């Protein structure tokens, strides 16, 4: 309430602080929404961000690292002046890498501005406490290509979230939802392996890697009256053929499987391999099937972030009702990876949405929400109940 | 010539032998025809044509072995009354299995009537001998089943080939030919086993047996640009499921394999085999590959008996230009099979073609094919150096 | 509560007369269970429910009309005695055709079961009354061949249904929901012709049917992508030929579609029937798309039933969370079709589904469910505010 | 014999006229083989050719038009010296391209030098003639593109052909024969055309035009068991798809067709159509079928000119036994295309026969087929009962 420093307080300050910061907000989703640039090649996206908490007043205040583990990939951290347990590490996670040939099609110029947002806001509220603040150390990460690769995953593998205790991000769609359903992927690679011969004269002594790539179709496609309505199989004919004199030597195919949980997507990818190497039994061909590097986990859910994230949107005026590799975040961190509208009906990944996501009206929906993760940051900071709750429910679903 | 018993003598009594029997023959033909049977079940064929030979004057010179390791098949043999080298064993076939259906749509109460025509033929003509004969023994073999099973096969089982040194059959067709090329075969029954399930609740608890029959199709289908344009796969799905609320637990594919030669049909019938294991691979079913009883063999070309066959059938006014247990015979024996025109435009297994096999006008072309068995059959009893010749091409072209 | 004659007290003596009544309704039960019989063919089960009613005492005070416009349907109406608007009709449902080679295995003896069940409370809570009561008809109708061909819509188009205010009835599943989405559902049979031909000799004169069957299986099945996932379809292939030397002129498949509403059916039918007739242009046959007679619709919701139904099921201890011909019942009178938990985990259409619903364990589970319905039916005669809410959601919903 | 001239003086002038020119004739050869070019890029051997006739002794006594309707094509005639019927037309044609990748795996450096060859050998044999030799004109036709595009059709559309009475050209293989059947070829670019749609969330909302690739790939493959043994068809996926994020838009079919006449061609064209527009029907895709800008024709034998060469080759010690626009000119003017063994047991289009097509061992037999050709043509400009019985074999062949 209106009690000498509550936490309604620092809620309050928090959401004046990214007000405070709106422009420079708008500049940076506008730096980057209006410079697409694609998987690992985000430089100057990277420049932006690294500059924008550099900037920060006091210059310096952010300790910035740019080229993180990755050249485009970058960590800035802020703490309390302060000294003598253990400190609460809280993350905020950036996107900015586009899509080929539209453009910024999943907003994530504004994934980019929410988190950089939501950092500004948890220390512009931490600055506004008189007594010493609890020690939290404010971390944010910029993690590129999450449209192909997995930039998170390479941080992963990096160690940089190992001494994260909760991690916050958002991403803007057509509804606003504290939770929705990201499952796992694999990408698969298939090259059929035959014998060239002339068709003209002698076919019969070739092995035809086109049948090959069609039977392998065709066996996928008999096996989708058997999938769970929940798991996806899609893949395109990359390579069927040169020219129609020679029996082709040389298929490729390439494919992604989805399914709601490891255990499935790995019994979805037996069953396509099989339908791979029936193809190639078949055929009389050989052939190599290369998984991808780095499978995209579900997003294990969190209950008590989650229901702490309803209550602060709905005071901010929120209603509420693919695959990413914040899944593999939320497997070793407690995280949440809220959706929110920005103003449009148009879907992700089309090129109408390219236009929502630099429009000046999704910068009002977009700064709401980041004042909805600052504020659910602040209630894990200050609720010691609330982060055993998290850590409870982070125990139990990993039970999986 | 006109020499005192030249062998154009014997080859004109052969043919004045055979026209005195015109009658009896063409009745043999009609008692066939008109009661068709089919493969195994030839009850009253047996007893027509063990009835022939019996009746044959004087009674019981024909020695006669009804149900010769067969029920339906029979043996029959004659040799001139004389004794004290090896006698000299020729081999005439009958054949009287009718198709489902159709009635006698291969013509094979016309392969009955040829063959008996035949063997009266050379007995008659080695009757009209002054000096004693050389030796030889006239063996007529009823070989039932010839469209399914191949009775010929079970007789060679039984030994009844082994002491025959050539034999003797022709088959009614569209044309006149010494020769021509019947294939390999191989007949496999296909069965999948899957896994019930209820398509409406639960399909992806289900291993579709239906997907693997169909999967085979396609397997097999893609292979056709692969296959030699002599080589033939036909089959069907005799069993795709019972009610669409199940996943078919079960399938049943039944198909056939052709190709020129041994070597070739077990290349085909490795690759189909692959196929049908693939479906089972992608579809995670099991499957029963059964391959038939009876494979049926090429039939082997005799270059020696085929060029004193036509000669002779030059001299009776004829004009020259599947897969049968023919063949089979051919591979232990030296023996000719050729195909006669009956006057008919008809196509074998077609019901006008039964209608041609019982007419009075296929009469007068299967006695004179019947007069050139005959003559053929004198040729190799008074010319040791084709005896020889015959012999030597068969131990050449069995070089395979 | 313990006024005069609440509300309250009728709904207690609506499930005191079906604890009353426990015995001989348990009788019903086990009569149909253990006399499995199929669609069209309940003949035992007409007779066992016509007798039920015609014995409730006083006798004949069920007016029963048997073999009520098919052979195995039945009509039973109840009413106060009284004289002088419009009475309120309510419909009770009573299913009873088994499944083959496998019985009761979706406990349709339990459907009949708590449709009388549920009858009786409502004529025992309104026998129960001191004043006259309001002008109510308790309708029970036997509506055989749920499993195939659709009994209920022999009914509607009987005429039967328009005259109900509101239908009843429940089906014993794994759990208990006052509504679960069951989906329109369209049956085909597609029929190919295509011309014979001798594949030994003259394969190139045929027009493949079996051909035709799996490439519209193929066309299905790479569809089965670009279906939305509460879409359905499932198929057999019941003739695919019959010998493999004869190119096979004719093939059969059966096929069912499911779709959540109309609309999204006959776009998955036309779809479908693009299919089946690409598989003739492509293979040179002629189709036959035949339609089954009777479509069924998906279950239309009606939330004030609903709510009122779940309120009734709360205080019995109920805690709550394919296609049926009530989905066409429920298009053109307000119902409710609720599954209810019988103490099994066994599914339906399971072998051991059908022991379930034979068992003494499910009695307790079956007239618990139908006390539920009596007292929503008692809810929906007392409660003119009720009425028009369920008349009003029947009308919204309908806009579709 | 040895009388004055007799027409096999003249025979032996020209074979010794071409052994007078084998090192000039081998230089051309190898200038072709070691330099190869691709249909209508072939600028060198275009320059190679039509300088081997400008420099033919005396010096422009061969009548060359370079750039002769085609920029690689050119024409070169000679005629004796002389004045006053019609005088004959005898051509001579001249190939020459290469094949992408393996150079002259199909030896048309070898078609060149026998064309060359072969008219040099008929104009040194007519003018060692002493009386005025009868009216004849030995045209030469340099005929590019002959492997891809068909440069003699080019040719023929320019009216080419029209003047000439016979034409003569032979073709390097892996035996000597007179005539070998080639067919008639239609080439079909396919191209499906449906809606992109994003896999990952609204598959349903696409329309599949990989889709129609696989189901156009499975109808043709089916149809392979109505082909006839004699025809042929053969085709890659050109696109299948770019990424499996996108219900793939466009997908992009090439086949050829084969078939051994223009009637049996067109069937198997129809057929393939429906097979082509059943997978537009079935996917909902539209298709675009363009067929190839040339179809070739089959060869049309000549007897008489056939009789004629092989006699000729005989004495010259040669021993007898896909498709080309040498058909197309086959239809329009009596011609022959005889293939010859060159020493190697390669087939065409394998790296190995370019190595014969350039090596030492295949001149002797280039030349020696050359001196036939020309032997050939002595026998059409003195034997003028061949001329008109090649005439009445050209004109009944004609009549199909
Ligand atoms: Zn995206
Ligand atoms: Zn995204
Ligand atoms: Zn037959
Ligand atoms: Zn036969
Ligand atoms: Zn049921
Ligand atoms: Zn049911
Ligand atoms: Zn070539
Ligand atoms: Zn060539």
């Amino acid at each position: 309430l209106y009690f000498q420093g509550s936490l309604e307080l620092l809620k309050l300050r928090s959401a004046e602080c990214i007000d405070e910061a709106a422009e420079r907000l708008g500049a940076l989703s506008r730096a980057i929404w209006s410079q697409p640039e694609l998987a690992y090649e985000e430089h100057h996206a990277h420049r932006v961000l690294t500059h924008f908490f550099e900037r920060e007043p006091p210059a310096a205040s952010w300790a910035v690292q740019p080229h993180y583990q990755l050249p485009t990939a970058f960590r800035a951290e802020w703490e309390p002046p302060e000294a003598r347990p253990r400190p609460l590490h809280l993350g905020f996670l950036c996107e900015y890498d586009a899509l080929p040939g539209i453009g910024h099609a999943c907003g994530h110029n504004l994934i980019a501005e929410v988190g950089a947002a939501a950092a500004l806001g948890v220390r512009g509220a931490l600055e506004g406490l008189p007594r010493p603040p609890p020690p939290v150390k404010v971390v944010v990460l910029g993690t590129p290509a999450e449209e192909d690769g997995g930039g998170k995953i390479d941080l992963i593998e990096a160690g940089a979230f190992t001494n994260l205790d909760v991690v916050f991000m958002a991403h803007p769609s057509q509804e606003n939802a504290a939770y929705l359903p990201d499952m796992a992927e694999h990408d698969v690679t298939v090259k059929y392996y035959g014998k060239a011969s002339h068709s003209a004269s002698y076919p019969w002594e070739g092995l035809n890697a086109l049948d090959a790539a069609v039977l392998a179709y065709n066996n996928l496609s008999v096996f989708r009256q058997q999938m769970k309505p929940t798991w996806r199989v899609h893949g395109i004919i990359k390579n069927g053929g040169v020219k129609p004199n020679i029996i082709p030597s040389y298929s490729e195919l390439i494919y992604y499987f989805r399914a709601p949980s490891m255990k499935e997507l790995q019994v979805l990818t037996k069953k396509a391999e099989d339908c791979f190497r029936a193809a190639a039994l078949a055929s009389g061909c050989t052939v190599e099937i290369k998984g991808g590097a780095h499978d995209y986990y579900n997003v294990l859910p969190n209950k008590s972030l989650w229901k702490a994230y309803m209550e602060n949107g709905r005071k901010l005026g929120i209603e509420f009702i693919g695959s990413t590799d914040f899944g593999n975040v939320s497997f070793v961190v407690p995280g949440i990876h809220p959706y929110f509208h920005i103003g449009s009906n148009a879907l992700n990944h089309t090129e109408q949405y390219t236009e929502a996501a630099g429009s000046q009206e999704a910068q009002f929906y977009t700064l709401r929400t980041a004042k909805a993760l600052a504020m659910t940051a602040l209630d894990v900071i200050f609720k010691p109940e609330l982060l055993e709750g998290i850590r409870e429910d982070f125990k139990l679903k990993l039970q999986e």
